[PDB]
């Protein structure tokens, strides 16, 4: 497949959120993998602080792993 993208759900976040991994392929910027998160409204965001600030009141994600998308 072209532009293959992964899609793993993150139980740490409220039902409706999902995670996705995309492999870069731009000259030296290749090999690098970027992770994007999507909310129930389909909002695309890529920032740890935004995940905690957004779901802050809903819950604490300070101990959430953004690189691995896992709760530790």
């Amino acid at each position: 497949g072209s532009m293959e993208r992964k899609r793993w759900e993150c139980p740490a976040l409220p039902q409706g959120w999902e995670r996705e991994e995309v492999p870069r392929r731009s000259g030296l910027s290749a090999g690098h993998r970027d992770v994007f998160y999507y909310s129930p409204s389909g909002k695309k965001f890529r920032s740890k602080p935004q995940l905690a600030r957004y779901l802050g009141g809903s819950m604490d994600l300070s101990t959430f792993d953004f690189r691995t998308g896992k709760m530790l």
